[PDB]
């Protein structure tokens, strides 16, 4: 009955998405890969400083751990292509090492035996790019390796299609105000890609950095190719992030209200609406792939020229995570 | 000999104009007002968080408090006009309180005998508006009470003015990503003016909120009134702050490096120039008014149009006072 | 059928025993009194940034707010004698202000028509101070004004009972690193009590600081009154504390596992037990008063002399509510 | 004829002890080891989030960096043995890695042709501890490799020996409330010693840990050996910590004041002494090792049984640094 699931690399977002395919059906984690002792995961499963003590109950076994009853079998294997994924019957493999961030590389799960494998991270060489509600009706079933964008990405997708669709998008410029993640370093310290702003105390700085937004949007939009660009400043809080779009349009008497109005109406499961005064802690933890927040809708007018910008909140870990596992039902079901 | 300066209310504000006046010859603190006891105000001159420790020397004397073996009198009294500053010879009030904001209401300090006040804040009625070195060529010497502008609207005067010069603003949007300042909450609790998301715990949230920059850059700027527009999102860092500005422009063909040059040289005293990959603490004390990021200069070209979007840092504390000091210097010597 | 409460000062006490009161049947809020206004009120119970969105619904109607189809009447009366307590048949008020921590202050709810009073802080004059499941057993139902003691009061009490009971208490010394609170500041500012080190930048320092438990812990277990005294370490985490207690005891040779076992031994609802290596975010939301810390027990034997150390985790939000909230059942049932 | 120092690992101690070797005659730092790229160690040299801007002038040249005008060689050896100590006539290497801490492995330093080594941490093997003003007085000249100890080590030593020598140590537990170093974890994850606390978001939770200082201290003061045991809370601030000691003491009549009156006494350019009702930033670049804290004495009297507690803060950085350097000039000039 069940589609098996294996999470290559239980950080955060393996973790999160182990904890939503909890409340899937049809979706089991069978599987668990990651360099680190079982002792250490059990105790970041159950224990989530952000996102909260794990509902369930998890204890160490033999093979793995026994999450509610269930046996999770764990390894401890850095060469994917090992793995026992054939012995096992995987389905899918949710690959979140950072490491295997491409077409090529990922094969290495189907060799080991597994059917498809999603990759939580913007990936290179020739494969979709699927944001959930956006553009998952691109796949067809035939695909073995898919790439699920980034978190900016799922904040941006659903906010960029309604403007192109519904007022025509000339050119768009982006800021994520976004909370600092663990590839940051906790004091001053050299980085490891060289990056001399990641390279400083997370939790103590305003941080101008990338997105892969950024690149990884007219992939998933392709008539918008090459049109928005933009990056990052990772502030400190834990999680819960924040993108500002600014853009220019075809159409001509752009209201605040037509914006709003038009974005009301494309909402649904994976993008929500809000007009309430809200901040980036009323997001930790919603499954919204992107939260529309129509109180930071503004239109600057000159002459017959006009600036429009747009917000949209969202938990970095648990909305993308959301979206993630939203992917991998559909594309199991194939 | 040297211009009397009284200083009324002792936050932020006022006590690092008090310290910054130590480095001014001819500008003596002799009278500082606010409504707390001394003892409270001369461990808050002596220690501060991120200012650092008071470099001289502090002590509770009879009629007040001994700086460096200089006599400051202070006052605790709610009604300005009350104020000895005629009995005292004050030349120029800074007027930090928060609670005189009005061309009007800060004429108590004329009445109680001060010959010009300096408002800390943008201020309503008839009244210049200015930031130093941008327009503090339109004091002519007659005015009694002036506004010093915000610490936002310091950090954007002269990247605007650039940008409006040598490449013509046809309309801009802004966002300042700003830290948390004390009329925030430490917990999420009722705010003073209603406002539900300065409401919020101020250092566990990206809280969106408004800026004076935004309406009151036209004062300062008059060939760009209405043209630009824009917020801020308050982060969790106690002082340190970015002024993101999205603008499109007439001319045409418009680089980054044609960007970054123009700003370049129109920098001075008040408009720093910087090609380092910093972050906020970097800014933590500096005396620019702004600081322009050559590093975080881009532009986006779809055929003939563009967007061009620039970064400018300030110590939304020690940046404003600078320029304030700098006003104050200015107003008492005409 | 149900016990009507009165809620006085919708803080974040207030509010969250609103919340916890959701939970508990035979308890009704049916008024709310807080002098700031509805739309504000309504807001900062829907959202919380510790404790998560509020998971009923909450819209604001004419005489107060609807929660969960609901209605609670509110009030903006700063002379709680005035309140409509007669005319409302309040069984209890929660006094949640700070402003009536008195028994003859708050007698003004009583004459304003109020069965009994709760006083959510430690609170001077002739009334008991109570922590659940430590000495409530001490209500014999006559009390009209009851202090629930403090949040750090209750984090102690159980273990000082433990330690007193099987060990025997000769002296000990406390201190709470303890989440910064709405009373501190959230810039170097004045602060309302002349407090040098609450007027710090909260989330900026360690703040040392003093303690309710510290005074208030001889009027819960009055065998042990003047053995036992400390202070706080305020800290930068907005809520999730910890009381560390270092004693010298009567019985002769106390071993780690002793001490552990004997406080196992006395866990219920109101004081747990965990071996789990945990941190301050592990017990934001928790509804023991006070959770003991099995795996920071320490022992240091010198000789025939010992020092025993022991720690215990409250959330001092939600713990302290949860507390107060089963003081409030029972006393409304007698 | 000056002193000739080697840094070995650019860290926080290392870029800390640079600066500070700044303001000290006879040392020159002539060669910096580290695996990290020149251009990152020069920009972290430069910019420093608690400690501020770099007052000199920094630029990478060829074979390294200029600083204020002095050549300082760079290399990028993992393996300390190789170096060119001998080529360069290295007088002292300060030894930061943490990956040398042991008098066998440091002996690396030595053959590749150091004269002496200082250890920036507690060190194993048969070598001297050392806390200048404490003990560096056991330094002779022939030692040729030396642990400096640890920060609170520092903090803790000057505190202890008064109250051994004045009053007698019978014993003592103690707790440092301690700012969050560069091992602890950004986000929750993986630890590298499998420190389940240590794993934890560092900038959201009190902490539990361990200290270096609990063992390390009867090294420092052989007469108290084993009286002495303790435990730290990593606590949200990224500098600036305090040492907080609970005791039992031979002499009977201990009061307030008698405490206060020692450590006063006791003072000197490593221990410092304050009735300033301070907090954790105000020490944040202060060159004492040791700041003993009258404002927090207590003396708990239960018949003729006290317990007495004192705190002392230290900035884990510049403080510990500051005593690095001095114990660096005593050794160097034997
Ligand atoms: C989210 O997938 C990741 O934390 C941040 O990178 P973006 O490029 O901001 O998505
Ligand atoms: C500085 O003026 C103060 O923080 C207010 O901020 P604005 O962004 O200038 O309104
Ligand atoms: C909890 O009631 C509140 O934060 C007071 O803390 P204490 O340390 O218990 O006074
Ligand atoms: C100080 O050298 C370093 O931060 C380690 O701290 P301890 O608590 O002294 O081990
Ligand atoms: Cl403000
Ligand atoms: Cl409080
Ligand atoms: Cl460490």
């Amino acid at each position: 009955m069940a589609v098996k699931v294996a999470i290559n690399g239980f950080g955060r977002i393996g973790r999160l998405a182990f904890r939503r395919i909890q409340e899937v059906e049809g979706l089991e984690v069978v599987a668990v890969n990651d360099l680190t002792d079982d002792d250490m995961l059990a105790h970041l499963l159950k224990y989530d400083t952000m996102q909260g003590r794990f509902t369930g109950e998890v204890e160490v076994v033999d093979g793995g751990f026994r999450v509610n009853g269930k046996e999770v079998k764990s390894f401890s294997e850095p060469d994917a292509s090992k793995l026992p994924w054939k012995d096992l019957n995987i389905d899918v493999v949710l690959e979140c090492t950072g490491f295997y961030t491409d077409k090529d590389k990922a094969q290495a799960h189907i060799e080991a035996g597994a059917k498809k494998v999603l990759i939580s991270a913007p990936a290179t060489g020739d494969l979709k790019t699927i944001v959930f509600n956006t553009n998952h009706q691109e796949l067809d079933g035939s695909e073995t390796v898919v790439s699920g964008a980034s978190c900016t990405t799922n904040s941006l997708a659903p906010v960029a299609k309604v403007l192109n669709d519904d007022f025509g998008l000339v050119e768009g410029l982006m800021t994520t105000i976004h909370a600092y993640t663990g590839d940051q370093n906790t004091q001053d310290a050299p980085h490891r890609k060289g990056d001399k702003r990641r390279a400083r105390a997370a939790a103590e700085n305003i941080i101008p950095n990338s997105t892969g937004a950024a690149k990884a949007i007219g992939k998933v939009i392709p008539e918008i190719d090459g049109k928005l660009d933009g990056g990052a400043q990772r502030v400190p809080v834990a999680t819960g992030s924040l993108t500002e779009l600014t853009v220019v349009l075809e159409k001509q008497d752009v209201t605040v209200e037509q914006v709003n109005e038009a974005m009301k109406n494309a909402s649904n499961e994976s993008f929500g609406y809000t007009e309430d005064e809200i901040v980036s802690s009323d997001v930790v933890g919603m499954t919204y792939g992107s939260l529309f927040d129509a109180t930071q809708t503004r239109v600057m007018s000159v002459g017959d020229r006009q600036l429009v910008k747009v917000a949209a909140w969202y938990d970095n870990e648990m909305s993308y995570t959301a979206q993630l596992v939203r992917t991998l039902a559909y594309l199991a079901e194939l």
